[PDB]
């Protein structure tokens, strides 16, 4: 066998933030890998007509202070993703241009139906620990339900549901039908609320990595040399003897003190344990999908958007729209001009039978219509992703809880397992589904492991992150009005109690 | 390498009968098994205080013919659960004994109420074909409901809400909130019907295998021999060369023309594959967990409840109660007696935190409560298993669909990959989830490989079976006002 402190199973942000911090603590880590790369969940194609370009996860944001300080001391620079011009919101076949993060509502009655949505969902999302979500007063009554339900409980007008809908899609790769309303809430308040997970400037959509995402895992590679084991994959962990035994596909054994699952919850399925799992963990690890996502970036000759004062954004409503959101992927310099769009939840099972250029086609068409542009039917080069296809990932962006599960199963997520410490971003309390859940879960299990063999003090498993100072985070503010406008229902019982 | 002409991954009731329906053709099969044992999601433990008892599948009835024929082959005879005496169903702390399968109603709004109930679930039964759920003309609008929300607009009653919520809990050990309406109502009409499910005298609770239902996967591989393989779990599979390579945790590499997968859904999770499996299958087997249970046996020294005229059977509503349903478990000659519970769902894993004694006490102290005797507090012997702590089986008794999979991923789950044909209960057309759905399904992709072999046609792949002669079924028959009185929103129309 190959003897170290921790075998770290997985080389994505996690495994990789686990293995560094182990490393610079003075331990011998090796990182097991499945595939023949780094990066898992973040990849960054480069090629001469693209130069590079994330097909995974790429964005970054204010309060996202873990991932910028890991990527700041592997020397890395982030810039701020086009939101110059107007966005636009695309419903019922028109488009409606405007500025700031949520599209305005005229009609009176609607915009009372979706000032009360978001303030809602924020409120309900207060009730919520971050680090212990099935501890909520109504935990068992909102994992009861779906999305679907609470939505169709809340909206009071077609419109609001619409958007709603496309919030859920967007944020989670799934249907509304699909996902516990309690994980959804969860989801969303663990991000910082409404407002900032849907935001480019000021949110999570605000910067990318000049280079793509995929060098914090490469530079994490470079620093720790052959300790990365490429193709790799783990398929057995025997725990019944003195050290930890890990086994991988291509027939090498590994002999560690402690292991860090660093891979999606389910992914853990791939591994035959001995002794078996724990009932909890056992059942759990069949229980949690990830969503349903084809990264598209469709490139042109020139920005051309921003001539007629579109910045690239495009939230776009309809069955028949193979994209419901878009954003600017134009480099900093101005060249390599692009449309990046997610084609989301049924859609990517859905139009995955297409060919490449069959979809490039649909996203073309889309495009000309919204943009109201015949140069979006002039491509000049096309890249995609369908994370419905990776063995090693199971789909993107992150891990989703059908109803019933999060109160059930969720207290076993991070839950060790003898010498088994669990990363990986499904575990993280802050930006869990992001690259900063990545780092803040493969730091906080390295750092369980580290209190483990007695090198800190408990009161250090859990650290906080100061603000970047690159990345300065704006407060989240409402106005009076957004505070203390009635809901639909809560406007009828006013008119009941005039009129009566 | 060991060459064969075909590996079976897994040796329960469906892996079995692929195997032996292979090798009775002349085909030089393989079955690779990942425990120390045959049967997977059927277990019988023999020991001299219970002589055996099933500690996973055990029920057979009317309509089940495949695994009546494959039984009766391999030289096993069945005996009928004890349903002569009254059945309980434990309303408000009080016990009611009844007769007949559905638990009676006297109140005329809350009979409405379940009248309305039990027959809406055949109605709408009888529009979702069983080979294509997702061919139902609503198919979409009921798979984005859970069975929860179905049964909130349903029912009018509590008392309506909360028997519809027993019923899910025990057909598919799940919470109403965990699936899909779709899937459910699927699952009850391809056991034909709700009558049928729920029924022990002509239904699927009506019999038991003498010597316990293990003997089905024991006796099979009796006639494979050393064909068998214990202790080897598939890690992987590859279908890049002429002949597909298997791959067991213990180090030893099997060749064969074509592979049936035998296991859960779910458990294909455990093998990697190359090349990579279609995404579509690559999620399914993401999304579609087993159920949680249970199951309990409680012996006594006589089988007390019949001097009651009670036959064993309690259907117990509530929170507080560890058990929803229970059959009597005594042999055929009225010894070993004994009460089978199942603790269903979220009490699975509520209880499992509890030590065996102390599951032991409250099993006997609600006996005591509902059969109204002392003499449950007198337990001789007990017998359980928490099939949630099995690696590979994933829960008990199958694979439930949770709101919007059985639409999006349901038409996977037996599209072959290259040379991987699917067998298991999950993908049977006919009683899926029991012994007879393994059956059917291990037989359909046996077939499936001997058309791929151009040894029978297409139509040989799905074969019709006789009607069993020891187990004939007798028709399901509803009386005119079953069939038309009004629901209760029907009621409130007329006013
Ligand atoms: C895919 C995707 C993700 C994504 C996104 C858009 C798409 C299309 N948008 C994001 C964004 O703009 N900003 C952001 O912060 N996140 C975004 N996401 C999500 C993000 O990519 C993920 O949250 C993050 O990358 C997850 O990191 P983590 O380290 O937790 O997980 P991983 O990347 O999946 O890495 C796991 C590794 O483990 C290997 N593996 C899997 N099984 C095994 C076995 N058995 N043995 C050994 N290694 C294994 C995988 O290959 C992977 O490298
Ligand atoms: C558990 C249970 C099931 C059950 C029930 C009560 C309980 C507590 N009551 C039933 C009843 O009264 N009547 C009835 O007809 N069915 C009842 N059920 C369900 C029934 O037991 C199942 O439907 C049936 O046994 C399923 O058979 P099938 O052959 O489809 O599946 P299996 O038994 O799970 O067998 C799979 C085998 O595969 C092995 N395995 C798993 N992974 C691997 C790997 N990687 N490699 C090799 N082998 C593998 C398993 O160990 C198992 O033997
Ligand atoms: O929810 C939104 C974006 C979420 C988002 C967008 C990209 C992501 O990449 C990984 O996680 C991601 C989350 C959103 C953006 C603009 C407008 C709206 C609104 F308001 F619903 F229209 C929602
Ligand atoms: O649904 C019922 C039984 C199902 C059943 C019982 C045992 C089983 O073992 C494997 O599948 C099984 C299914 C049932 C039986 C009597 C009454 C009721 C009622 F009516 F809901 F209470 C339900
Ligand atoms: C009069 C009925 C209008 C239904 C409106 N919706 C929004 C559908 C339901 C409100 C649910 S709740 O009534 O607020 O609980
Ligand atoms: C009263 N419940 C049964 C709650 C709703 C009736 C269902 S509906 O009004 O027919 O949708």
């Amino acid at each position: 066998s190959n003897k170290c402190d921790v075998v770290v199973v997985g080389g994505g942000i996690s495994g990789m933030a686990a293995a560094k911090l182990l490393h610079d603590s003075g331990l011998n880590v090796v990182v097991l890998e499945a595939r023949d790369r780094v990066g898992g969940r973040t990849y960054t194609l480069r090629n001469q007509k693209v130069k590079y370009v994330d097909l995974g996860g790429s964005y970054v944001g204010p309060t996202q202070n873990r991932i910028l300080r890991l990527a700041k001391e592997l020397g890395l620079e982030t810039y701020k993703v086009n939101e110059v011009e107007r966005l636009i919101h695309h419903v019922k076949g028109k488009s409606y241009p405007f500025r700031g993060p949520f599209p305005p509502v005229w009609n009176p009655i609607t915009y009372l139906d979706h000032n009360n949505f978001w303030r809602t969902m924020d409120d309900m999302g207060r009730e919520i620990p971050s680090d212990a979500p099935w501890k909520a007063p109504l935990a068992e009554e909102w994992d009861n339900m779906t999305m679907k339900e609470l939505l169709d409980k809340l909206c009071w007008t077609e419109s609001a549901k619409q958007l709603a809908t496309l919030f859920v899609n967007l944020c989670v790769t799934a249907e509304t039908h699909e996902v516990s309303a309690l994980w959804f809430l969860w989801y969303v308040k663990q991000c910082g609320g409404t407002t900032r997970i849907i935001s480019t400037t000021n949110g999570g959509q605000e910067r990318k990595f000049v280079g793509g995402s995929g060098q914090v895992s490469e530079r994490i590679m470079d620093l720790l040399g052959d300790r990365v084991k490429l193709e790799r994959p783990v398929i057995y962990i025997d725990q019944t003897r003195e050290n930890v035994l890990v086994e991988t596909l291509n027939h090498e054994m590994y002999e560690a003190k402690y292991v860090i699952s660093a891979i999606p919850p389910t992914l853990g399925m791939k591994i035959h344990f001995n002794p078996p799992l724990p009932m909890m963990r056992n059942q759990m690890i069949t229980r949690v999908p990830l969503g349903s996502v084809i990264k598209c970036i469709v490139y042109y000759k020139e920005p051309f958007w921003r001539k007629k004062d579109y910045c690239g954004t495009m939230i776009i409503d309809g069955e028949e729209a193979p994209v419901a959101y878009t954003l600017d992927d134009t480099k900093p310099e101005g060249n390599y001009a692009a449309i990046m769009g997610f084609i989301l939840a049924h859609k990517a099972r859905k139009l995955a039978r297409l060919t490449k250029e069959e979809r490039l086609k649909k996203l073309c068409e889309l495009y000309a219509k919204v943009l109201g542009s015949l140069e979006a039917l002039e491509p000049v080069h096309y890249e995609e992703k369908n994370w419905c296809e990776e063995q090693y990932s199971g789909g993107c962006y992150t891990t989703y809880f059908p109803p019933g599960i999060l109160t059930q199963y969720g207290r076993v997520l991070r839950q060790p397992v003898d010498r088994i410490y669990f990363a990986g971003t499904e575990t993280a309390t802050h930006w869990s589904g992001y690259m900063e859940g990545a780092v803040e879960a493969g730091e906080r299990a390295a750092r369980e492991i580290l209190h483990a063999m007695g090198k800190i003090p408990e009161d250090e498993i859990w650290q906080s992150e100061p603000e970047s100072v690159d990345v300065p985070a704006q407060p989240i503010t409402t106005t009076f009005l957004e505070r203390h406008l009635p809901s639909v229902p809560g406007l009828l019982r006013l008119i009941g109690l005039t009129t009566i």
